[PDB]
């Protein structure tokens, strides 16, 4: 009968929190959510509504300082604690770099901005100061030089999961070693370091430093990069060098826009996704190909949390869903209530009457076991809506 | 053959120096920077030395119509249009370790963002800001201390040894050169840091804020301020206030010592023109008391008066020894070129106390060196009518 204070949001909090309801049944769990956790999954799942739909009960931070006999743990809170106002000293906090460098804000943009090559998540105690407090555990990240700042936030939510998970033992037992972090390369960027209402490339730069703002600042959920108004999924950089001022434009056609840098020339590519989405409906892959400007675009998502494989799926597209599999496309895919290929595969099955296409994504990996995130499976949707007879060609497959 | 020399200070003077010397048969030309005043300062005025030895001066607009020459710029503070020239031979010292760091400031940037190293570069000019091929490049290591202006100086010094190493293979077209990495290139514009309205920022860690401190101290220009008060370096603390980054929580006449984000800093007033003054008559236990930061002992006023030149003069022999055991340079020169032992006669001729020399001579004193009028301490003595002291001083010489 330990207790512990989750405070947080995001995929961060709702996996560390089902990891203790999964394997210490016995803890008593509390939460604190985040001002702006809107109660509605989005790109991240809702820890307000995970908690809400498991009753785990919400409290306020003053009601969590009164708490004793309790272990507190943020992930990705969004408020500054007083630790004096706590009982005890069993504060700890996940944040998302290898400290002592990047404490504070935006880590998701500053360690690619200035242009490095790895990044990390970091388990410490919580003092006064910001991400200030002694060190538990760390996990450095590479960065590869293709990845936005989207993908990099993902790593560090799935690594700053299995940080957590790996010695949240040794936290609620009290086993856990610290060590002050060290004074050398600290560092610390505020809020006020970037403005994301008024974003603007800076073209009085290298080509290197171009492409890093764009990586940067690629988060489609928040936003995009732009210029001259139009938005901007990627670039690369070009083997000429235009003796125009930098950010002067060199050309301009329907894919893309090509600009004078300090150095090399670089090609911004236009955000194309819509396009791409809508063709994965029915378009075989030398279509989408053509299109596919930055490779990573394929992987991207609507507000629904359709993905070309999604897309693909539901409308019964085969040969693209190879090829996106091929390309590094997931077969178990999910939108954003953790619906996955397989279920919008299966509606394609019913309303077309067609299903032999269904051998050959099971051998491209298709998992029918799968859950969406109210923990039902395709063959549950199946059974309430009546359609007993294709889930029981579906259950030749397991 | 013939040579453009543009630019400015030591680094301009020396490489022309070494060419009157060791290529006899050039014909060479110089371009003056615009703050050049024709007067000595802590650097060698560039166009002062062209005047004085048989060097034209000429135009940037001139020096495009001359044939049959390289063109060589070492810190000259213009963007030149290669296409403008009738050759190629285009190249210039630029004082970082390319591709990073092209452009302003660079003995503050690589400071400010925490860098151990730096260097200078050989490059050819195009029609861009440190951008053309590469030819040769030295790494310079950043002591921890070092300020602005110690990386500035050795810069000075490293780039002057990289063009000698290297201008022979210049003007016999026999050098390599390879173009500029896209990977890591970085540039900073003169909008980058303003000069004219400097402003410390303790919202910050401790790290930060000490790099800002060495970043901006370059005495000649500016020193770093605190309500008003000159700053010469800081170290930090174990301690780490709880009150807000930039609130002071000490003062006394030595030092301010302020919270950071994490470490507490301790900054230290400048109290060099009071130590300048203790140097004439006070021995090495007092000064030693007086010291906070260590490099303030080779700072100079604006004649080019450090410690030991002002202790040189007043015939200051024990704090003489100590200042060299603490690094300070035996045979240090004032901006005339006017070296320690040419102020230490000036004492002996006074005061009748010859003692102090053999010491001083043991330590490195060189009687050997010339000022910037070509006069040994021996010539002055000759012209003085000193024979007595000049016999004395010619039985130490080794
Ligand atoms: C606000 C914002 C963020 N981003 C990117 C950069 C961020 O690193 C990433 C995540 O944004 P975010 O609002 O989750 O917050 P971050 O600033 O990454 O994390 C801070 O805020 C959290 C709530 C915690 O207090 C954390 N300990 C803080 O360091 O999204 C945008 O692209 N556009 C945006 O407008
Ligand atoms: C992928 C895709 C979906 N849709 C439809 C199907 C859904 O009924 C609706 C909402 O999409 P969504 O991703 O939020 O779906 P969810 O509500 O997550 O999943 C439902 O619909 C699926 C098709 C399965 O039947 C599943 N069993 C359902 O619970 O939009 C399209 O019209 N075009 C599309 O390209
Ligand atoms: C202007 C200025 C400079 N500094 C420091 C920073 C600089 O790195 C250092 C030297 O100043 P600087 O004006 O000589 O030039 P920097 O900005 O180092 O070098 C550029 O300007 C030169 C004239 C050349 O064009 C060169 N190619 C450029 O790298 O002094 C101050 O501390 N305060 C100041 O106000
Ligand atoms: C270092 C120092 C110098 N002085 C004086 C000595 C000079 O008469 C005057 C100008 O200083 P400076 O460094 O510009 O001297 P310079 O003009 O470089 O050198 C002349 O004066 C020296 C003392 C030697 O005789 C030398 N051989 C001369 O060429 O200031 C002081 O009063 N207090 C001092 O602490
Ligand atoms: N005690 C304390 N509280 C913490 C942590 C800690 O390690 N120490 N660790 C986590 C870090 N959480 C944050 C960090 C920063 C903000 C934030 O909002 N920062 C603004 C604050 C500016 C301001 O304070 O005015 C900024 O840095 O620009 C919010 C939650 C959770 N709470
Ligand atoms: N061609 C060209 N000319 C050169 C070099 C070069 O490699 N290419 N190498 C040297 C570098 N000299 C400089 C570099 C920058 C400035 C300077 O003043 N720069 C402002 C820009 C001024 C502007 O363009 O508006 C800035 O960088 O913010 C002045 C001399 C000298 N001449
Ligand atoms: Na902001
Ligand atoms: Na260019
Ligand atoms: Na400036
Ligand atoms: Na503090």
């Amino acid at each position: 009968h330990m207790k512990i204070i989750i405070a947080g949001k995001n995929d961060i909090a709702v996996n560390v929190t089902r990891w203790l309801q999964k394997k210490k049944k016995n803890i008593e769990i509390y939460a604190i959510c985040n001002a702006n956790d809107t109660g509605i999954d989005t790109f991240q799942r809702s820890f307000k509504k995970y908690c809400k739909d498991n009753l785990i009960p919400i409290i306020s931070l003053a009601e969590a300082y009164k708490i004793d006999d309790a272990i507190f743990l943020s992930l990705e809170f969004d408020k500054i604690v007083q630790p004096s106002k706590f009982n005890h000293n069993e504060l700890f906090n996940i944040h998302f770099s290898y400290l002592p460098k990047y404490k504070g804000m935006y880590t998701s943009a500053w360690p690619i901005l200035n242009g490095e090559d790895t990044s990390g998540v970091t388990l410490h105690k919580i003092d006064h100061g910001i991400d200030t407090g002694a060190i538990i555990a760390q996990k450095e990240i590479i960065i590869q030089p293709f990845e936005t700042a989207k993908d990099l936030y993902e790593k560090y939510i799935s690594e700053g999961t299995s940080l957590v998970i790996d010695n949240i033992s040794t936290l609620l037992n009290s086993e856990y070693v610290e060590k002050e972090q060290n004074i050398k390369y600290s560092s610390y960027y505020s809020k006020k370091t970037i403005d994301y209402s008024n974003l603007e490339l800076n073209f009085s730069k290298t080509a290197f430093e171009i492409i890093n703002q764009l990586r940067a600042f690629t988060f489609r959920e928040y936003q995009l990069p732009k210029l001259d108004g139009v938005n901007i999924f990627l670039g690369d950089v070009l083997s000429s060098r235009s003796i125009m001022k930098p950010g002067s434009i060199l050309e301009r056609n329907d894919k893309e826009i090509i600009v004078s840098t300090i150095d090399y020339d670089v090609v911004l590519y236009k955000d194309n996704f819509k396009e791409i989405l809508e063709a994965c409906k029915y378009s075989d892959s030398k279509y989408i190909a053509k299109l596919i400007r930055a490779k990573s675009i394929l992987f991207e998502k609507n507000i629904y949390g359709w993905s070309p494989v999604i897309v693909a799926a539901y409308h019964g597209n085969i040969e693209l869903i190879k090829w996106l599999v091929s390309k590094g496309a997931n077969i178990n895919d999910r939108n954003y209530k953790g619906t996955t290929v397989a279920m919008y595969f299966k509606d394609y099955m019913l309303k077309s009457g067609d299903y032999s296409g269904l051998k050959m994504l099971i051998d491209l990996g298709l998992d029918l076991t799968l859950t969406d995130y109210k923990d039902y499976t395709v063959f549950d949707y199946l059974e309430k809506s009546g359609n007993k007879n294709l889930l029981q060609y579906m259950m030749a497959f397991m």
